Order: structure tokens, then sequence, then C-alpha cells
């Protein structure tokens, strides 16, 4: 079996049974101008010349041409797989519009004539990922960032909270700030060069204001960045700025809660008796929970929120920039998971409806 992940930033693609996937690629296909298009790590070598669409926004498929060819490019050209021979697990944001789902089905039993498929929630895989099947996951990539309270194995619907703020945004927000610190980030190459200094230096600070103070009045928290063409920059208290943003949206003008807030209240509007497992099961997952010290600080923040008795455990994976996928490789993997696929036979007979019955 394939297992697919698709994301708004990143695709990963890979084989069930696997510890990892086997290609990680960006979510795009790209277009010269007129006077022909390019998908995956073709369109970002070019992407000073192109024009990029991303078939996926905020975790949600938005334009289905596109994302034909991403999985196209997916079977062909990075799995180097017929689809037609491999039943294929796909995955879907935590709230995911019913026409989606269907379309999905449609696509890949019609267009790609899969043998069988099923579709499974991102942030459901995480926990897999990390041995349990009762927890709740925090779930943030480049896109959109979801709470998501799972039991026995199971999501619970009416409890899952959707941030739109994700990891574009904070880089954008990155950007914005080191604009105001004097420097210029105009061309794509800058905008990539953004993007790495988020990932290599951004951390989450135990407290703002004290680390602000400490910014203020030392050079202790500050790191040289060298850019590829020699220049130099100095990054100081943007490094912790940048990521308060998940704590503290209202930093780019969002009135939203933040994330230990999300988590909260997410907790909250689940069955006090399992309210407990919940708190001592907090799992991150996504390429944007990556910051150093955000695990600290959110047990800081939920301790803050929860009852005083309470044990709060948050549990931060190595390999959470690639949990969902992980996930998916478990559950396509085991021998109790394999009446749960959807089968050709199956969608021949019920049609795309068939994704309501067979996949929650
Ligand atoms: C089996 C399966 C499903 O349950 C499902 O196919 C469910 C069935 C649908 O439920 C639905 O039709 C409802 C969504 C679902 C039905 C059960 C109750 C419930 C669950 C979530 C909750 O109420 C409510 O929306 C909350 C409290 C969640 C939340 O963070 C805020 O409102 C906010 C803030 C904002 C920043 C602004 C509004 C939004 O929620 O985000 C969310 C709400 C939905 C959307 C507009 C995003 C679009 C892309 C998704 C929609 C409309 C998804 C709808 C459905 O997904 O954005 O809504 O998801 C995939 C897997
Ligand atoms: N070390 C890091 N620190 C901060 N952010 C990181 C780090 N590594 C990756 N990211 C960010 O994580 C995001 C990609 O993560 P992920 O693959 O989980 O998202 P996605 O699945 O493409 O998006 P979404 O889940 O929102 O649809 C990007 O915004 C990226 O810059
Ligand atoms: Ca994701
Ligand atoms: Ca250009
Ligand atoms: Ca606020
Ligand atoms: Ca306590």
């Amino acid at each position: 079996a394939l297992v697919c992940d698709n994301g708004s930033g990143l695709v990963k693609a890979g084989f069930a049974g696997d510890d990892a996937p086997r290609a990680v690629f960006p979510s795009i296909v790209g277009r010269p101008r007129h006077q022909d298009s390019y998908v995956g790590d073709e369109a970002q070598s070019k992407r000073g010349i192109l024009t990029l669409k991303y078939p996926i926004e905020h975790g949600i498929i938005t334009n289905w041409d596109d994302m034909e060819k991403i999985w196209h490019h997916t079977f062909y050209n990075e799995l180097r797989v017929a689809p037609e021979e491999h039943p294929t697990l796909l995955t879907e944001a935590p709230l995911n519009p019913k026409a989606n789902r269907e379309k999905m089905t449609q696509i890949m039993f019609e267009t790609f004539n899969v043998p069988a498929m099923y579709v499974a929630i991102q942030a459901v895989l995480s926990l897999y990922a990390s041995g349990r099947t009762t927890g709740i996951v925090l779930d943030s990539g480049d896109g959109v960032t979801h709470n998501v309270p799972i039991y026995e194995g199971y999501a619970l619907p009416h409890a899952i909270m959707r941030l739109d703020l994700a990891g574009r945004d904070l880089t954008d927000y990155l950007m914005k700030i080191l604009t105001e610190r004097g420097y210029s980030f105009v061309t794509t190459a800058e905008r990539e060069i953004v993007r790495d200094i988020k990932e290599k230096l951004c951390y989450v600070a135990l407290d703002f204001e004290n680390e602000m103070a400490t910014a203020a009045s030392s050079s202790s928290l500050e790191k040289s960045y060298e850019l590829p063409d020699g220049q130099v920059i100095t990054i100081g208290n943007e490094r912790f700025r940048c990521p308060e943003t998940l704590f503290q949206p209202s930093f780019i003008g969002m009135e939203s809660a933040g994330i230990h807030e999300t988590t909260y209240n997410s907790i909250m509007k689940c069955d006090i008796d399992i309210r407990k497992d919940l708190y001592a099961n907090n799992v991150m997952s996504g390429g944007t929970t990556m910051y150093p010290g955000i695990a600290d600080r959110m047990q800081k923040e939920i301790t803050a929120l929860a009852p005083s008795t309470m044990k709060i455990k948050i549990i931060a994976p190595p390999e959470r920039k690639y949990s969902v996928w992980i996930g998916g490789s478990i559950l396509a993997s085991l021998s109790t998971f394999q009446q749960m696929w959807i089968t050709k036979q199956e969608y021949d007979e019920a049609g795309p409806s068939i994704v309501h019955r067979k996949c929650f």
C-alpha cells in the first residue's frame, strides 16, 4: 500500500510499512510566462521565473486539476508506481468539506484507478505514530493548525478546533519584522532565506516580556546568520517574536485565541471523564511545532488554565515533521485495518458517498 500525506506546503509520500516517507517535496505547480508546468522540486528550482499555485490551501484541496498533477507526480515521478496496482491511503484535514471527500474518492478510483483506498484524519495518524490511541493533538503545518482530541482511536468531532495561523504566516511575519529592523527581502530567493532563518534560529520564549528585556539590554540572545551571498545579519529578538504569534495571534492582526487557549477549549468540550487522559497526552505534530521551547511554553500555559491538581504532559516527538505520514504507514500496515479499505467493488456499487460510511 501507498501512503500519501498532502499538506498545504509539503507532500509526504511513501510505502506502507516503511519508517519514513521516501518522498518529501513542495506542494506546488509552477507556470512560466506565456511563450508548460512544473511540479514539486522542479518548480521550486525555477520559482523566480514561475508563478506558483498551491493546490492545497489551509489543508483543503482547492485546485483539483493541479492536485491531480501533484498526485500523478507523486505516483509516477516520486514513488515510481502505477496507482492501479496499490491500495492508497490518503490523509485529510480534521475538518474537510463533504464534497471534497467525495471528489478525492472519485478521482482516486476513476482517474487513478486505485484498487482500494482510505482517507484518514492527519492529527489522528500523528497520535498513532506516538504510540497512543487516546490524547489531544496539536497539528500545525504551513497552512493551518488544528486541535484534535481523540479517544480509543477516534477523533471527537464536535471538540475539534481550527486556527488559520500556521507556518507561512510566521514566515511572512518574520520577513515583516526583519524588514522593520532595516533588512530587505523582496525576491523569491530572499523569501526562501527568511524561511530558513525561521527554521534554523527561531525559538519560543518561556516568557515574552522577560525575554524582550534580555534582548534589549544584552547581546546574549543574538545570532549571526550568513546569507548564501556572504551578507551577515544579526537576528535578535526576532528569533522569539516570530513564533510568539502562536500564543498571541494579535501580533499579526488576528483576533483568534492562541494555541494554548484552543487546546484548553478543545479539552473542555470533551466528556469530563476523559479530560485527565487528554491533559496527560498533549502530542505536538507538524513542522510549525518544531520551535525549540514550544513544549515548555505549552506546559506553562496549559498549567495556568487547567485545574491545579491536573497532571499536564506535552509530548513533542523528534520526528513530528513526519508523524502524520508515519501514523499512516502504521495504520495501512495493520492486519485488522484491511477490512477498512474502500475497495473498487465497493466504489463501483456505492459511488463517492461511500467515503462517508467507511472513513471516520
Ligand atoms: C468524518 C469527517 C468529518 O467530520 C468532516 O467532513 C467534517 C464534517 C464537516 O463538519 C462541519 O460542517 C462543521 C465544520 C463541524 C460540524 C460539527 C461541529 C463543528 C466541529 C468544529 C466546530 O463545530 C466549529 O466549527 C468550531 C468551534 C471549530 C473552530 O475552531 C471554530 O468553530 C472555527 C474557527 C474558524 C477559524 C472559522 C470557522 C472554522 O471553525 O475555523 C472552521 C469550520 C469549518 C471551516 C469553515 C473550514 C472548512 C474548510 C471545512 C468545513 C466546512 C468542514 C466541514 C466538515 O468536516 O473552518 O463543526 O471532516 C473530515 C472527516
Ligand atoms: N525547525 C522548524 N522550526 C519552525 N518551523 C518549521 C521547522 N521545520 C519546518 N517548519 C515549518 O513547518 C511547515 C511545514 O510543516 P508540515 O509539513 O507539517 O506542513 P504541511 O503539512 O505542508 O501544511 P498543513 O499541515 O498546514 O497543510 C513550514 O511552514 C515550515 O517552514
Ligand atoms: Ca499537514
Ligand atoms: Ca518573478
Ligand atoms: Ca489576542
Ligand atoms: Ca499543579
